[PDB]
């Protein structure tokens, strides 16, 4: 249909049709009589997979020949979403498949909707890694994603009477046609045991052996015929493991790759972490030996560590080079530091892993020895650089004293890596000034920034084809792999035909999403209202509560002056809470409770709707973001390391209400502050407040509108049958608010009125939109990856094709 | 190469080659560079599978149209062996594939050897069901095998210092290309719960739901284009089943289809049994409704129950018809009796399932109620037929008193079935006279015989192509689906060219197997010796111990007169012992212990070898039976219900040494007693001995040669480092021998001398062989199945093709 999807020729369409029939017939073992839409989805998925694998074989063939420096991206989270459309777009098969399935009496869009989201990630970190794989392939890097094939992803979220219910994600129930099991490349991973010393170094012995089975998923670049590999590890018990009981207990080892953790210091967590690290490192070493001399290892291998999760890669690499390959400490260490780099994804104190010594002792005794020995040599470097600074010595130690003895894994990461980066400028500055100040003063050259990005493939071409077409009409298709080219849309801010087109696309997207809400969730929304959307994980730092306070203000204002005009709004909030995070679960209930009162008040009518979006995930993100008018990015300054949803919204025609936090600062810098709704405390202001002490009572005393809301919550206004249901929320807001919701309330409400004012003038809104879209180029993951490649890994990106 | 495999044409071979490459490329995701022989095996297996599925679809399509009476064969054992060659032969693809793989630089025979045996059965019962599926498809019956997809089969047997070690059978490690998972046809199976009564009948409530997932395996008929289905059930936990623990405990439900039991009254056993029954019955009912009126059910459905294992099918069918479909008792019962039939496979007291009431109460409360109610109505039938016979009432009851209360499942089987059969004439007679006398006197018309059979496809054409070719040269190919035609070989017993050919085939088979022993197991055997082979499960009734006593006699005779001529022999014994069957495990050790002494005695030389065959299984049976001269079938009279190995040997050119037990009686009747080495007690003689009382001491007192052997065993002759190792064996032989080994010793040794005498005259041996092969026609499973079809199920077999 459109230009951004490819050619629907004569030979391709005819050839696709007979491969569809072949897979339905031979692969699926069905005919037209018993074939359900799911079988049709599988037949198409298998047919498209055929074109991937041909390119996949050639790519790995190619890397064998050229022998380039290999990048290893290690994450415990790969938040992939659906694969079919992404695959069709990157291979230029979308129109051929659409025409081909049409000629068969099939709707392709109906088929796409049957694919389950890969349950392989939680949130930002996981989606980031997905965007990166896409970018890495698009830029011709010989890169590998490595992680765990969780049998059950992050839970599916169901709402029952306003409460989050968790239910298992059986995304694999019907099979995954994209993955290829590789049982022939299975690998031992060791646990417990003991250390023995011999005239010939240390030996790890009497170990429980868990086997690690790899599944491979192809990762297609954008129209460059490069197809990289994402390799995911599954746990499988060994074969010599009454007789019936020995076979049943094989389940115990296989529990490692069973569930993604929604930092909780459980053993199973540590085991997952070592599991992915150990198998991955064996694979990396094996691949390098098919190039003896580990001097060249850093020129052939780059390993990127994402948060403290794969931190054990450092002692593990040491263990292999020292105990097994017989290299001297100093040489092994030189190789480890040059190979590894460390990205920090968030400063949240409750996410920087600190393991108890008594646990590493039991589970990985040799690793503890290596850590102690790393710590010792590192501390002599500190001692010699800062003579007499004993407090620095204990601050910088990898070992923490007091209560239980712990190993700070972030400190390990810094010591054993040649580069350390944060994920947006302000965040990387914060690392340098606060939590890693000591390490920065010792090695200022390790510390870099790499502002996060999103892929324009999924996050524009795939999810918003309408917008993608009108851009291409004016400036052509080159922007898809070079998003900076969107600057050229600046010369169109005054063009009347373009203003109308941007506004029409937005309204089409809104109408569409409005109709999805009704069909699948029977809830009725006004499509000409302002689509006010906050979508991300539920957490107090993200301050869904601040949004809640605004929604109630608008409602109270409508009740006070009902016959006075207000810009209508649909307020949408979606996100999962962590299962044991009580406050987050209460917030969800608060939101749905506000909906119950507001959506059923006749005096309000269709002027305010509060909708909770159930089971927020990648594929729901692809539907809601194109339809949004207002992006809520309202974390307390200094808490959101970057964010990436914000970039998704910028790129899709939403204006942003936000604090100067994470990437917001750089988004506002790129579009100009005038084109951005910035409100609230900067980082400096939060610090000043922290010094004097935060007293929420003061805000309750001076702001009558806020006082009313607190009273309403306390007295059961939003919970008539359980008057004191939100007592924990009120009590937290009043006495124990770490994120200072009340302090940003006034300026947030004031900013919101300005958002409303501007929306009454559609023409000016849309011009402001154009200025955002036109300046979103910096936020491409192509740009991010290009920077990692040049400043960290030491490989040159490439835009060159591989033969078809 | 040969005529019995098909045409290797021009279009087929060319077309097979590009499908081989397609699966290697696209299915396997490999190229010539990384492709191991296993990948080549998988590429061929996938290519041949393509031709199956085309016929598979049409067959089920066909049955939908014609709507024939459907046969359901229920077994907890399906002992399938390898599938590739069987598949090639039945489709007539063997020569096309051989030529096709040759043109690619591949040896097909090398590839065949990479396929693992389906770990889905234990022994006779399991192999019987396999032969039957083959026969049912060959004879055009709309039949379905139903059972459990055990994740780990029967253990693999390893010998370590003469002892059986059990190790898990991970036959699925690399995947099974023959099966098709069907997640879309998953089914609930209920456990525990309670019964509630309502104005509207009984209700089963508060049940644990285990889900039952079906895997389908195609079952090709012989060159008739019929392809039936074998459906196997896998356990999978439900979706609403801290949060981490709820996901891990999903393993508990999935333990149902985890391991085949090597009758042990465990709960997990009962659960497996109910599991297969419940899901199977739901499937049967569903299929019948796509024909309201359950009067026609018996005309559309036949269910065959194999031993007491699927006995719960009877109360389960009642439960569905009464509680769910709302039929009256009497009508439901009429339907159940007409649908079900029961085969008994062995009279072994320790294999007739008797479950404790307290267990059925807990696990299946409604089923217990239905059983009690069945028992009540059945006992009124007994009371009215035999007025005043109270002991008959308690003998015939489904409920047993004393100690723990038990349900006799065999009694249930008889009451709720319209036919009951044994598996060889003598065995069916025994059922009528002894263990089911009471039931026979009440309903003489239920009781039938159906002598077991083997398939000539696997057990001649597949395993012995050499013999298959020389037969076809003289009489053509028609015998493969009509084995009675072997009678025509009678007119050849005096033909000189045929005598030589039979003898040459045998020697080729022997040379071949001799060379397999050396390569894979480095053990050196004389190929001109008499190949004396006893292969079957190790059990005292099978009397491997009697064979052992002969081997030691021969050895002692050689030591006494070393320079006297004896017909050289290789004595081969193979078989698995049940893990907790102590005596059987000791017997194995005894056999290997005899080997240690005998194979290393210089004075013996290559005149006697004792080899234990490790890990006896279907594919080893396919190698050893063609190579055998002497078939040991030496169970105590009245203990072997039929046997089937015996028929395998008869058909492959071995003479038989045996007791008049099971099918031996009918084999001797068909070939004439003169052409058979019958020895020992008949059934009548065992009875007479049982009456007087068995005193083994008496035989030890009168037979000096036997006395010597006992002394040797006791004094540590075969166990020098552990003198008293075989004390349990001696002690059992002497005081607690239930199978009367000593009583058959003299006549067994005497018979063995006659076997030896005849072997010195090769020409007469081979003529006697011809007379056996020529009369083995009755033992075809085609004949057996034809009889089940006509006398039990009420369907007419057919030899007609389906379109190609
Ligand atoms: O770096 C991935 C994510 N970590 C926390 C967010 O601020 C950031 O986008
Ligand atoms: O009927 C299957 C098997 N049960 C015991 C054996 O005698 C018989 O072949």
């Amino acid at each position: 249909q459109i230009s951004v999807r490819g050619l629907a020729g004569v030979e391709n369409v005819t050839e696709l049709k007979k491969n569809f029939n072949r897979h339905l017939h031979f692969t699926l073992v069905k005919d037209r009589n018993v074939a359900t839409p799911r079988d049709y989805y599988f037949a198409l998925a298998h047919t498209v997979r055929d074109h991937l694998v041909g390119r996949w074989i050639r790519t790995q063939q190619h890397y064998y020949e050229k022998d380039p420096k290999r990048i290893y991206y290690l994450s415990l989270e790969f938040y992939m979403g659906r694969t079919l459309q992404n695959t069709m777009v990157n291979l230029a098969l979308e129109n051929a498949c659409d025409e081909a399935t049409y000629q068969l009496g099939l709707d392709m869009e109906e088929l796409e909707e049957i694919e389950e989201d890969a349950g392989l990630g939680n949130g930002g970190l996981g989606r980031l890694a997905a965007c990166f794989l896409d970018s890495m392939a698009t830029l011709g890097l010989a890169a590998y994603g490595y992680g765990i094939r969780y049998e059950f992803g992050i839970f599916n979220q169901k709402i029952c009477g306003g409460w989050q219910m968790e239910e298992a994600d059986d995304w694999l129930r019907y099979g995954n046609p994209w993955e290829k099991a590789r049982p022939e490349f299975t690998l031992p991973v060791h646990f417990y045991g003991r250390v023995e010393h011999t005239s010939q170094g240390a030996k790890w012995v009497d170990t429980q052996v868990v086997l690690a089975m790899p599944y491979d998923t192809p990762v297609p670049g954008y129209r460059n015929n490069v197809v990289n590999t994402m390799r995911l590890w599954s746990a499988k018990a060994p074969n010599d493991f009454g007789y019936i009981q020995a076979v049943l207990d094989r389940n115990l080892a296989e529990n490692i790759s069973r569930v993604l953790y929604p930092f909780e210091g459980k053993e199973l967590r540590l085991k997952q972490e070592y599991f992915v690290v150990a198998a991955t490192l064996q694979d990396i070493i094996r691949r390098f030996k098919s190039s003896t001399n580990f001097d060249a290892f850093p020129d052939k291998v780059a390993i990127q560590l994402n948060d403290t999760h794969p931190s054990l890669a450092i002692p593990e690499l040491m263990r292999v080079l020292v105990d097994l390959e017989r290299l001297d400490w100093d040489k092994a260490w030189e190789v480890t530091v040059k190979t590894c780099a460390y990205t920090n994804h968030t400063v949240l104190p409750e996410a920087l892993e600190r393991w108890p010594v008594h646990l590493l002792e039991t589970l990985l005794p040799r690793h503890l020895q290596i850590i102690y020995e790393i710590n010792q040599r590192f501390l002599n470097r500190v001692a010699a650089a800062f003579p007499g600074d004993v407090d620095r010595l204990r601050r910088m130690s990898l070992v923490e004293e007091g209560a239980v003895k712990r190993i700070n894994m972030a400190h390990l990461c810094i010591a054993g890596s040649h580069a350390v980066n944060g994920v947006a400028r302000i965040h990387s500055e914060i690392l340098k000034k606060t939590i890693f100040k000591d390490f920065y003063e010792l090695e200022p050259h390790k510390f870099q920034n790499k502002t996060n990005g999103i892929t324009p493939r999924r996050w524009l071409v795939l999810c918003n084809p309408g917008l993608a077409e009108i851009i291409a009409e004016r400036i052509g298709e080159e922007y898809i792999s070079d998003l900076d080219q969107l600057r050229k849309l600046l010369s169109y801010v005054d063009d009347e035909a373009f203003i109308r087109d941007v506004a029409k696309v937005k309204q089409e997207n809104k109408l569409k999403f409005a109709a999805y809400l009704e069909r699948e969730y029977k809830v009725h929304i006004n499509p000409n209202s302002l689509f006010d959307v906050q979508v991300k994980r539920i957490h107090e730092y993200k301050r869904q509560l601040l949004n809640c306070l605004h929604v109630i203000t608008l409602y109270n204002r409508i009740k006070k002056e009902p016959n006075k005009f207000v810009v209508p709004r649909t307020v949408m909030i979606g996100g999962k809470a962590a299962p044991g995070y009580h406050m987050a679960k209460m917030i969800i209930k608060l939101i749905t409770a506000i909906g119950d009162v507001v959506n059923h008040d006749p005096v309000v009518g269709d002027r305010l709707r509060v909708i909770f979006l159930e089971n927020y995930r990648v594929s729901l993100a692809e539907k809601v973001i194109p339809a949004a008018d207002l992006s809520e990015q309202i974390s307390t300054a200094g808490t959101e390391a970057s964010g990436t949803g914000n970039m998704k919204f910028m790129l899709n025609g939403a204006l942003t209400i936000g604090t100067m936090d994470g990437a917001n600062v750089e988004m506002a810098e790129e579009a100009g502050e005038e084109n951005f709704f910035i409100f609230g405390m900067r980082v400096e202001d939060v610090d000043r407040l922290d010094q004097r002490g935060y007293n929420a009572q003061e805000y309750y005393d001076r702001i009558p509108e806020l006082r009313q809301i607190i009273e309403q919550l306390s007295s059961g206004f939003f919970s008539p049958k359980q008057p004191d249901l939100f007592k924990d929320i009120v009590n937290m807001l009043m006495h124990h608010d770490r994120f200072k919701v009340f302090a940003d309330y006034e300026e947030y409400v004031k900013c919101q009125e300005r958002v409303s004012a501007l929306y009454k003038n559609p023409r000016e809104w849309t011009r402001m939109v154009i200025r955002n879209i036109a300046t979103s180029g910096k936020f491409s993951s192509d740009r991010t990856i290009a920077q990692y490649a040049r400043e960290i890994w030491g490989v040159e990106p490439s835009r060159q094709r591989l033969p078809a």
